[PDB]
């Protein structure tokens, strides 16, 4: 930063520009930075809490915070949102500009039950960006702490965090042990103000498109194939005793089921399904034990969300995969509360290329039948990727996370985050800030002793995040209309994505990017 | 390189999640009887396995376990029979070392 | 406007103000909930308006006298349009703009 004390270090700017084939749409908020651990770095571990194999972890806790703006929410609002989910069939960032600005390091005092509080001028806080990826990255597992998604809330900087590797609740040898200060970072007074600028990798647009077909029905109707299938292996039974023949028809528009095809569904990894309405539901606990997960290390990992499949079947609405959805709060929400409480995604937009989540990928034969014999076959509840699959990505949500962090491995297979949004190997970096310490009165004679003794003191200011999108137009020379996302039109007590009596902001519903349709 | 994180652990553990799950599909027993119910919670710090991630691991071909200690293993001859192998027309190959996967 | 003045397409804008918000001490650990403490403050200062006015003279041939807006001229009290002992400033009454004549 420039100038000093009484010189503001920079403006608020909040909007949204809509120009040609981009939006920029930039927000600005006012934070809280308190002082975790009291200065210090201290290694946190299942031991303290039993829990069970499954649970355990081992690494450190940081005195440092970091910023976090991984949710559409925090760049949209949800105008902005309608008008890109209605008019586009994709989009994805480009550019990247974030700005720390108007500092504030306030100190405080208890005393006698009363509590006191005054600036602090000369105190600094440190920020740094890592912008070679050393640190371990947090980012992408879709925690709290982002910027909320009013403008007019004030949000408290979460702490930083991270693990490494254990054996139960003891550290290995690969366990890393991580200093934050032994980075660069820049030292702010209040004069003072921190920027940097990021560019996005090349990644593709998200879908935000339904398909108007599906796989199996890609044929023309009108027309019959060249091609034939074995329809029967016995004559046509009058009645009397069937007679072992071989017949074979064309496909056409009577059978499309038996009809020749050169695609397939997406892979699938199955999980059971669960009702909402109760009185329909098994009596047990199966969440945990019934759970589709995977085993990794001795540990089993419950498959959250998982890959991309369709929620439920045609005609069915009340199921939903048991770990196959993302799963938000209604305002006012706990951390534990009943099927009223949350707001439930569904996929019911890639039921043309994707498998129910629920049920079977297919059935398969799982025997050579011959004349005594009688054919078998085995249902697949998993199926890996084949030659000729195609499929779609879970969908993004204004409340979802927007980009995750590809790790760094010898190899990945179509890596895209099963949360949702871009997969990057180079994400945005991470944010470290930090109050920088500020030590009581010394003892006036040496000792060597550690201080532990500190001024207690907080930091406030603003944030402005800034994001270049790119969109992808809508070709269609479809006739009918589109389904839109609309408002309620009818009558309420509040609207919605507005503040109530109480000046609570909420969102009342989810709201996925795709609508409008094209072609498979 | 070896990793120093697992892609289970990959969270931050002082944070807890916006993303609930479902916990529990009844009541909390209280020693009388099971109530049907569907229960919502969210990823922390105190359940890592329940929360929600981004990645998966790597594919496995499976391959049956052997000790090094005589006296752990089974009496038999396992070694090609109850081996893991590829059948490539008509003739079955062992699989060896196969898909890279954690020996133990 | 049926009250008075001129009717604006494109009036002079709305000049918003406001104090930012700032947080008391934040707990320590991390909890995502609206803060909803603040530090109680006010800001005061100066603001200045300046309107540069166009005006239409009068042309008229009238020989006799127009009406003007007049003083009071006879003693009283206290001088209209001024302080009173208190030092509460007050005006007496509407005035309007119409006076001068012309015809119709």
């Amino acid at each position: 930063g420039a100038d000093g004390v009484g010189n503001a270090s920079g403006n608020w700017h909040c909007d949204s520009t809509w120009l040609g084939d981009r939006v920029i749409t930039t927000s600005t908020r006012t934070w809280a930075l308190p002082t975790y651990n009291n200065h210090l770095y201290k290694q946190i571990s299942s031991e303290t809490a039993g829990s069970t194999n499954d649970n355990t972890y081992f690494g450190y806790s940081t005195p440092w915070g970091y910023f976090d703006f991984n949710r559409f929410h925090c760049h949209f609002s949800p105008r902005d949102w309608q008008r890109l989910i209605n008019n586009n069939w994709g989009f994805r960032p480009k550019k990247l500009r974030f700005k720390l600005f108007n500092i504030q390091v306030k100190e405080v005092t208890t005393n006698d039950g009363v509590t006191t509080i005054a600036n602090n001028l000369t105190s600094t806080i440190q920020v740094f960006s890592d912008s070679e990826y050393q640190l371990p990255y947090v980012l992408g597992s879709a925690h709290q702490g982002c910027l909320p998604p009013f403008p007019a809330d004030v949000f408290m900087i979460p702490q930083y965090g991270y693990l490494t590797l254990n054996n139960g609740s003891q550290s290995v040898g690969r366990s890393s042990f991580y200093c934050l200060e032994y980075f660069p970072s820049q030292m702010l007074r209040t004069g003072n103000n921190f920027e940097f600028s990021y560019s996005f990798e090349d990644v593709p647009f998200h879908s935000s498109y339904a398909h108007s077909q599906s796989l199996d029905r890609l044929m023309n109707p009108l027309i019959d194939q060249y091609l034939y299938y074995l329809a029967r292996t016995q004559s046509n039974p009058g009645g009397t005793a069937g007679n072992r023949e071989l017949q074979f028809y064309q496909g056409g528009p009577s059978t499309m089921a038996e009809q020749a095809k050169n695609w397939l569904p997406g892979p699938c990894f199955r999980q059971q399904r669960v009702s909402k309405t109760l009185d329909q539901n098994n009596n047990s606990n199966f969440a945990w034990t019934g759970a589709t997960k995977y085993h990794l290390n001795g540990r089993n990992s419950l498959v959250n969300p998982g890959v991309a499949m369709a929620t439920h079947k045609d005609d069915e609405d009340r199921f939903f995969p048991s770990s196959g959805v993302l799963i938000f709060g209604k305002t006012g929400a706990t951390n534990k509360t009943t099927l009223e409480n949350v707001l439930m995604t569904n996929e019911e937009e890639i039921r043309p290329t994707n498998p129910v989540a629920t049920e079977e990928y297919g059935i398969v034969s799982s025997n050579l039948q011959a004349a005594n014999t009688a054919a078998q076959t085995q249902v697949v509840n998993n199926q890996g990727a084949l030659p000729g699959m195609v499929w779609q990505n879970r969908d993004v949500y204004l409340q979802g996370p927007i980009w995750a962090k590809i790790p760094h491995t010898d190899g990945n297979f179509h890596p895209s985050p099963l949360m949702g949004g871009f997969g990057l190997k180079h994400p945005p970096p991470q944010i470290l800030i930090k109050n920088t310490p500020v030590p009581a009165n010394p003892p006036e004679v040496f000792t060597p002793a550690k201080f532990a003794s500190f001024i207690t003191q907080y930091s406030t200011g603003q944030v402005s995040v800034e994001i270049e999108w790119e969109l992808q137009k809508e070709n269609s020379k479809r006739w009918n209309p589109e389904i839109q996302y609309t408002s309620n039109f009818e009558k309420q007590t509040g609207v919605d994505f507005a503040v109530d009596s109480q000046g609570v902001y909420s969102e009342p519903r989810p709201i996925g990017t795709r609508y409008l349709t094209r072609n498979l």
